């Protein structure tokens, strides 16, 4: 599923993510537009095998089990591919997990690169939530 700005961003308060540990729904929002352009499908590979799955590009290095990531955790306890469902109740509750690991939204190095410290209040301007 391709989310709607809008639509993801009461999908993410609807799940309690609208400052989850500190972080405004549109730090959320950001990271989700820059991990994978609001697409619940998006995988990508990582340079160390590892892959990141769904919206907010969850990493099988730790979060996710996808059988194929050598030494890797699972500290999410759900198969990778779960991270790609229409529905993002496993994306979000993953999420709350990598956030409170220590690092905060910096877990996401898009979110560092391109949301961290601008206006991301923007990301949920005009939304009726
Ligand atoms: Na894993």
């Amino acid at each position: 599923k391709v989310f709607g700005r809008c639509e993801l961003a009461a999908a993410m308060k609807r799940h309690g993510l609208d400052n989850y540990r500190g972080y405004s729904l549109g730090n959320w929002v950001c990271a989700a537009k820059f991990e994978s352009n609001f697409n619940t499908q998006a995988t990508n590979r990582n340079t160390d095998g590892s892959t990141d799955y769904g919206i907010l590009q969850i990493n099988s290095r730790w979060w996710c089990n996808d059988g194929r990531t050598p030494g890797s955790r699972n500290l999410c306890n759900i198969p990778c591919s779960a991270l790609l469902s229409s529905d993002i109740t496993a994306s979000v509750n993953c999420a709350k997990k990598i956030v409170s690991d220590g690092n905060g939204m910096n877990a996401w190095v898009a979110w560092r690169n391109r949301c961290k410290g601008t206006d991301v209040q923007a990301w949920i301007r005009g939304c009726r939530l």
